[PDB]
């Protein structure tokens, strides 16, 4: 039963109500950056004595806080932003939550219902400017229907296909004295009508059917599978079927495991996408065959039966068309073949041995690799040892770029929200912000941001926020001083032919610039700079035995490539396997 | 005539035909960060040896930038991002560029035409998500368009009322080559039979009536007076009539005249607004009547016949009814009464040297003013030190809060296009990006950016390009450890109850954080930090003779408060005079 | 209802457009391309393996052939009033299934397509989606242009024939031999029959004639015939039914046949809205 600090028969200002309103869907944080058509929702956080508010140094830095929250708990990510310049710096993550389905409620203020549309001070039409990149928005145009529309907001973005939904509240509402009703309904008729059934027995017989009478089966595991681990372990148990992950569903299954074909696509191992290249059966759960992922479609998994269970119907036949599908909750899929493949275990004698053989012999002769030049830092070994030294169970959050893909290569995750990235949008300046997030999400953790120096300093702002809130994020920085990704496509699709894409000082060539151990100084974060391979264990031991927050600053060679490369729009036989920029 | 580096006959890449078309646009300077939808325009870029590119740290460092070199020069700003998380940062700029009427164009990379609406990687609706904060937007479907698309952008950003235009480009567009058509007509036959005419003797006539039938004339100026410095300084010679401006036009007529009322609105001076109040005759030539100069609209100038000049007809009658109006260029409407003004002087005996006796009088009685504590440096006086030590000649971009509303009170700007600063949207982080563009379009100039801590931190990843470009620009920054205005309004209207205004470390409440020094010696830029009052005179002289980029850290008491105030949707007689926070 | 709709099938879908796959109901399997292809690589397997498949549903077919001769299309006749099932299956008759046949909207329209035996595809021309009134008369034109040699009828109610009757116009102006089977029953029959089953059968603005002249067949469709030069009759019993539509055929050019029906006939059988099988109706009208 719910305590509310009001009297039922007390009336109260929209903004007192909005914030019981969150603190009835057991709201615990908020990210939230003051301005003027929000303060007083400010007010009325400050009168709350459950909800704590993280504050940003930007709102860009404050959204995709919320996100690293909701990656790492699967809770939905709260976040509010002021009027004008504040909701616009929401964009970036909005269009970022909804292309990786993360679950996140945004609350702008807004200047008065009377003023809108006038040109007013600090107004921007945010619900026209967000429509396209949010799952729903809302203007509230009554201090009525705040407990309604925050009830909603809250269960479409959770619920189905979890995404980003913005509410706007003008600031007269938040003003205005009401008696609010929470036992109204919600005005979602449609969507609700169209949740999907819990899966049916005809259609995951006819899956374990298929399985049984294939002989190269192959999972494909995608961010869809990030509440179904425990589901997920027992379908592998039963059925042998080895399982390749995509960026956004690392962790789901083990990739330590002996079964696991850890991640496939364009940057993704050979043996991965070489089961996928030659199987006869493909079970796509939880993912929606990104281009990252398949590359030229019509090659793709083309001599596989391909069965799709996916929570949203619109994804079921959008890019390749399967054989068999399931529109539901693969969670509650899993469990209905689960049970299926333990009552008729003796039945069907289920062994892909020959085929997990031959992906052995592949795993054998095309592993993931990377050279030792000297005694300079490999970036793909210093990953290596943080998985070592935290024993795998550490959260990370990356930028985008190849230390992005060295990160998902060479850490090998236990557990799914273990790993936190920006995969669909691809938003540089995600990582330091996310693990702030993540470190709020859980206190107890390991949180490990691995990040570009290009990437880092877009949100470096935020090295503040961490000293205040005395979060112990470490920054794990990959320093090569250059833009690597386009770095790395300059040197293969256009002669190595420079476009600003060097971010050191050009005066100081071999100074390295900036000076990311000033700015940790600058906000108090205690710091440190290794350059030489011998040093880097006992240099990242330190980072993790230094409590509170800690930035290590790693130099790597800017000639490295990632590897392996499958072009975009390409074939498994266009694969790229050795390479890079020297 | 234009040179080409291509042949007439030779086929070029679309990314090489953007380019030209910017080159024949007289475009010397962009604003772009690189990412893949728009590797193509980065490689295109390197072959012109007319157009110099300055990479940002961020994309909202790069638009704000583009501002900056727009609104310190009058020529359009060219920013470029990729698409995706490239494009959704560039929204706050364009926002800001669209309330203050900024020429602007940015173009954006996109996925290839046929990847459009698949929820590609790195793809956001771009032109969806910026139709209501642009002037106008453009999604190029084919390579033969882009010399069409590209004038038609310049001459929408720059004619009529300025804006920023976006032109979003596809890659497979980029890649594809074409001989180009320069001399195609624009598809604009709208907007140009819309274009207004050149004023008309008739309505000029009638002002001029209007001004010999007076005896309290004001003017009020805005932004739409930049680039009639001359003429309105001709126009006052002939009239006598004392000048008010608004935020955004400072400059147009010399603020350190004898005839200046300096700003008027909701922090304007109390001579300034009084005039506006008892004026009989209200001359407004290229304003908006926005609500923080106006408040209650029934009440504001009530007892006087308004003149209204303005060239977006759209403007005129919109917030309040002017009896006689003009719909035009301010620049020519000036020019055609100055000849009148001039032809009949002797007839016409202007004389309102009672009425402007009357203002001096509150001039005397209410000045601008501020308190001096003990050896506490007032952040009025700091300004008001730079302004004698530039000699009034500095170009000064400002962030948003207590310290843009101090930089506008107490800094005598004698040209227009030395005031940056985002008035509309009134976004933060605005000014030290901006102080980059006009360090770029002014080479010779004095560049201050006068910035509060909040502001600053913002963006504070744009001293790394400072340094990298060599850009000569001053950092004044006004250290409060707080959020200054949304802090004021606490101790108005809330009690002065705390919620999420200060900036500092709680731990450490009497210790300065961040140590803003050291983000500046992390990019490698010589900074200061100044306290005692004695000291800052020698301090910002430092700043000034220092040859290249400078930060001087003056810290300021937390407890002042912006007058004078006219409460949000007052009157006259509801100013403010006298209170602070302590 | 959509749970309750095959409900015990595997489900194949052949749709053109994806978005069509899986919208209602999720099919076990699917394919998306032309169905006409599909059918054509069917067929090739279907004929190459046909004795390796046994294929024989005859035992099936014999369990529906039972429920056909149960619960066959049925209509009454009372006394010689004429029932608008019969006018359309004499036409049927005489034209021998091989007419283009236009519709309007409402109970003609399903009578239309229960009791006319449609031969072959693009004869069947009706608003099936929108439902729209007043499509039949100009729809009726537009085929007879397309196809010049064919005969083409509008059968049509009274409510839907006025909305567009100004095309009669150009009928003869353009000299179309469009044949108009006008079933008139002087009210909006579908509407009706739905307040006699879920609005205890009070009206509400659905008789369509003049309620001074109860008993008067209003409006006098055939002057509006006749006023576009076009020549008409009225048929009232159904003795005389046969040989006016033979007229109406035979005669050279455009014709109107004013057919008065019964209001009290219900469309069966019925199931209500969201129902299901078990909800069926068989039996009932307005009387
Ligand atoms: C620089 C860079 C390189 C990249 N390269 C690669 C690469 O090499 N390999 C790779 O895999 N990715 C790569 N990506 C990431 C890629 O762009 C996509 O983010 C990713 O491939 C798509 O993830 P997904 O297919 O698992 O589906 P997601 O984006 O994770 O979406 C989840 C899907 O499952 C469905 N779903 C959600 N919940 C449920 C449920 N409870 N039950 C059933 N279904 C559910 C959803 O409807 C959705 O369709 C890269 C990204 C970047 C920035
Ligand atoms: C914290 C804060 C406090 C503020 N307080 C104040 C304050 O106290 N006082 C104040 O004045 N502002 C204040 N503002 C700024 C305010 O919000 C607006 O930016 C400003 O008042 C509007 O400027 P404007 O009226 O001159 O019109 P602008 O926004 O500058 O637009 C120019 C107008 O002139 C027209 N125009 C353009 N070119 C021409 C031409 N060639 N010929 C004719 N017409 C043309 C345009 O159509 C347009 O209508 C504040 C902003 C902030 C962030
Ligand atoms: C220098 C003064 C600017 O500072 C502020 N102005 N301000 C307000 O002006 N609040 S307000 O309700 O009356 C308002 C009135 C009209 C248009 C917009 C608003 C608005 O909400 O802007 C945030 C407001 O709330 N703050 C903090
Ligand atoms: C780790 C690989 C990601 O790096 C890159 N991918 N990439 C591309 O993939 N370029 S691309 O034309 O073929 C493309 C194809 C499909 C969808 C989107 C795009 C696109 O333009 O994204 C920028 C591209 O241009 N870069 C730099
Ligand atoms: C905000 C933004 N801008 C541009 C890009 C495009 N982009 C860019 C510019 C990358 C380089 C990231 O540099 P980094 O130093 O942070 O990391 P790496 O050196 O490991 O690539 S990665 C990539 O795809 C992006 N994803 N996000
Ligand atoms: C991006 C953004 N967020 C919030 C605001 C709202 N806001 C805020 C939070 C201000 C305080 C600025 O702090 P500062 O330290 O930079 O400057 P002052 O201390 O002089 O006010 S000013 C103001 O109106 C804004 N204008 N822009
Ligand atoms: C233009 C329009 N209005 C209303 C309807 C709704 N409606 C109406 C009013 C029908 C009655 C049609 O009357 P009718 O005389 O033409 O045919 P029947 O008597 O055989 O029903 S059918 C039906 O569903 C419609 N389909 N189209
Ligand atoms: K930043
Ligand atoms: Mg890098
Ligand atoms: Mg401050
Ligand atoms: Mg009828």
């Amino acid at each position: 039963t719910f305590i509310s600090r009001f009297a039922p028969d007390q009336p109260r200002k929209g903004a007192d109500i909005l914030v019981e309103a969150l603190e009835r869907q057991g709201v615990e944080t908020v990210f939230a950056y003051p301005g003027g058509a929000s303060m007083e929702i400010h007010q009325a956080l400050t009168r709350s004595s459950s909800i704590r508010n993280v504050l940003p140094r930007h709102e860009q830095g404050g959204v995709f806080a919320a996100e690293g929250y909701a990656r790492s708990s699967g809770k939905p990510g709260i976040c509010i932003a002021t009027s004008g310049p504040g909701a616009t710096n929401l964009v970036s993550g909005l269009a970022d939550a909804l292309l990786d389905s993360v679950p996140l409620v945004a609350i702008t203020g807004q200047v008065p219902r009377r003023m809108i549309g006038t040109d007013a001070f600090q107004e921007t039409p945010i619900v026209e400017v967000t429509r396209s990149i949010t799952k729903h928005n809302y203007l509230v145009m009554d201090v009525e229907d705040i407990p309604r529309i925050i009830e909603e907001a809250f269960f479409l973005a959770t619920s189905g296909r979890p995404g980003p939904v913005l509410v706007d509240v003008p600031k007269d509402i938040q003003q205005q004295l009401a008696i609010p009703n929470w036992e109204q309904a919600m005005r979602l008729p449609g969507y609700m009508s169209r949740m999907p059934k819990p899966p049916e027995d005809s259609h995951l017989e006819q899956i374990v059917r298929l399985i049984s009478e294939s002989k190269k089966p192959v999972l494909y595991v995608g961010g869809g599978c990030l509440n179904s681990s425990d589901e997920l372990g027992r379908f592998v148990e039963l059925t042998g079927i080895p399982v390749a992950s995509t960026l956004m569903g690392l962790g789901s299954y083990p990739c330590d495991d002996e079964l696991s074909l850890h991640m496939l696509g364009m940057h993704g191992t050979v043996y991965a996408n070489y089961a996928v290249e030659h199987s006869d059966l493909l079970l796509a759960f939880g993912v929606r065959f990104d281009d990252r992922v398949t590359g030229k479609l019509e090659a793709f998994a083309s001599r596989a039966k391909i069965v799709h269970i996916d929570i949203d119907s619109a994804e079921i036949g959008k890019n390749k068309t399967p054989h068999v599908s399931v529109c539901g909750d693969v969670k509650l899929a899993l469990q209905g073949m689960n049970k299926v493949l333990e009552n008729r275990a003796e039945e069907l004698k289920l062994d892909f041995g020959v085929w997990r053989n031959e992906l052995n012999v592949q795993k054998q002769k095309f592993p993931l690799s990377f050279k030792t030049f000297g005694e300079a830092i490999p970036p793909q070994y210093a990953i290596k040892v943080l998985d070592e030294l935290t024993d795998g169970k550490a959260i990370i959050s990356t930028g985008v770029g190849q230390h992005q893909m060295w990160a998902a290569q060479f850490y090998n995750y236990k557990k799914p929200r273990q790993w936190l990235s920006s995969g669909g949008l691809g938003a540089m300046g995600f990582g330091l912000p996310a693990a702030i997030g993540a470190s709020v999400a859980n206190p107890d953790a390991i949180v490990v941001d691995i990040d570009g120096d290009g990437s880092f300093i877009m949100n470096v702002q935020e090295l503040a926020t961490i000293r205040v809130e005395n979060l112990p994020v470490k920054v794990l920085l990959l320093n090569n001083q250059h833009l690597g990704m386009v770095m790395q496509w300059e040197d293969r699709f256009y002669k190595a032919n420079r476009a600003h894409t060097f971010l050191g000082d050009p005066a100081q060539e071999d100074e390295i610039f900036p000076n990311m151990l000033l700015f940790a100084a600058a906000c108090g974060i205690p710091a440190a700079r290794v350059t030489k391979k011998a040093d880097l264990r006992e240099a990242i031991q330190t980072m993790l035995d230094t409590p509170g927050p800690y930035l290590l600053d790693v130099i790597c060679p800017h000639q490295e490539h990632v590897l392996p490369m499958i072009p975009s729009g390409g074939t498994f036989n266009d694969v790229i396997t050795e390479g890079d920029g020297r």
